[PDB]
């Protein structure tokens, strides 16, 4: 009774009547940048996943504009290489789906040279490895940035030409993840590290667990066992996602909802509001792989299950549509933070979050 495809083609069509700039090949210059990568990648997963390619224009227009080097971030010399690492992994992921979608090796290419720019940030003297987010300051080893990185090498090592460097390169990269301790007890990951002030040794800051940090490293999983074909990457990866589902574990709600941990609060800011769909477009990345390594037809019933329950919850609840005029005949759908709470505003992030969802249900 819900067409994932006409909702994900409803909320694009949203997302770019209030938040496309023509002027500028770039959605909502006042949200972060990266949050312009996480559309493009959503716009570019629709059109992957539903054979379309109305948005492919736009989105080549997206790309030339935004290779450019960033007027915030010259000595990146562009190919979208920028002062923080997991800004620059955000774009490359979106490169390595562009070159998914069209193979076209120009896209590839640009996600080579941003795995040599972030790799120029790791270092084995702290915290026996991983990389920094702040290229500025180099302070800070957190999840995020390590988990776009080893989902860039992994994806990498089953399209790029040297894919041996990128396989031992994303091998020892899985490796130091989860031994930095940033997977819990529960088999979450917190917002990142931790450095003793005496003994240099690192540990878990107990940072709040954020869902996109159990998102990002189910895709990594998933392209290190289309490398490999370990089904041991799939099944650290369905442990990761096991407990996102598990509602004692406060990210699933009693409705069998995703939800935010800012979300109790409404604090989430614009960073947190685009969290939710990066998981859930990497959940489907998960669920399509656990079908297919396995005969059984009930593999990967519970995570499209779960996008199932929460993609109606999204649209009953958290959807509004836009007002047509004699002038503006534009249509689509907005949408807002909780996907069980009710409509207020709407904002490019939480835009980019809805999209994911319906496009993981593709
Ligand atoms: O005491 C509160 C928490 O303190 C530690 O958490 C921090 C942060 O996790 C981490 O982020 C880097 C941080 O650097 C600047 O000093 C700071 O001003 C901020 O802008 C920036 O995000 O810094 C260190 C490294 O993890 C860490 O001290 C946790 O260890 C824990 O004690 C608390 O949860």
């Amino acid at each position: 009774s819900l067409n994932s495809t006409g909702l994900a083609q409803a909320a694009i069509n949203g997302l770019n009547a209030r938040f496309y700039e023509s002027s500028n090949a770039r959605w909502s210059s006042d949200e972060p940048w990266w949050i312009s990568g996480v559309a493009l990648t959503m716009v570019i997963e629709y059109m992957r996943r539903s054979g379309s390619k109305e948005y492919l224009d736009q989105v080549e227009d997206v790309i030339e504009v935004q290779r450019q080097p960033l007027s915030w971030w010259p000595s990146g010399e562009g190919e979208f290489r920028a002062d923080a690492t997991d800004d620059t992994g955000w774009w490359a992921l979106a490169m390595v789906r562009m070159y998914d979608l069209t193979g076209n090796e120009d896209y590839l290419n640009i996600s080579i040279k941003d795995e040599a720019y972030m790799r120029q940030w790791w270092t084995d003297t702290e915290c026996g490895g991983g990389l920094y987010v702040d290229i500025q300051d180099l302070t800070y080893k957190n999840a995020i940035a390590n988990e776009l990185y080893l989902k860039l090498v992994a994806s990498l090592a089953n399209r790029a030409p040297n894919a041996t460097i990128y396989l031992d390169r994303a091998q020892q990269a899985w490796t130091w993840f989860l031994g930095s301790g940033m997977i819990n007890g529960v088999n979450l990951i917190n917002d990142g590290l931790a450095r003793d002030s005496n003994t240099g040794s690192c540990y878990n800051n107990r940072l709040p667990v954020w869902t996109y940090n159990q998102g990002v490293i189910l895709g990594a999983l998933v392209e290190l066992y289309h490398a490999t074909k370990d089904e041991s990457y799939l099944l650290s990866a369905q442990a990761i996602a096991d407990a996102v589902l598990s509602p004692s574990n406060g990210l699933t709600s009693s409705s069998g909802v995703l939800t935010e941990t800012c979300e109790g609060s409404d604090s989430c800011n614009q960073d947190q509001q685009v969290f939710k769909g990066v998981f859930a477009l990497n959940l489907a990345e998960l669920g399509d792989a656990v079908a297919g390594a396995s005969s059984d037809p009930d593999a990967g019933q519970d995570y499209r299950e779960y996008l199932d329950t929460n993609m109606q919850s999204m649209y009953a609840n958290d959807r509004s549509e836009i007002v047509p005029t004699l002038f503006d005949s534009s249509t689509g759908d907005l949408y807002d933070v909780s996907w069980s709470g009710p409509f207020r505003n709407a904002t490019m992030p939480k835009q980019a979050s809805a999209i994911g969802l319906y496009v993981a249900n593709i």
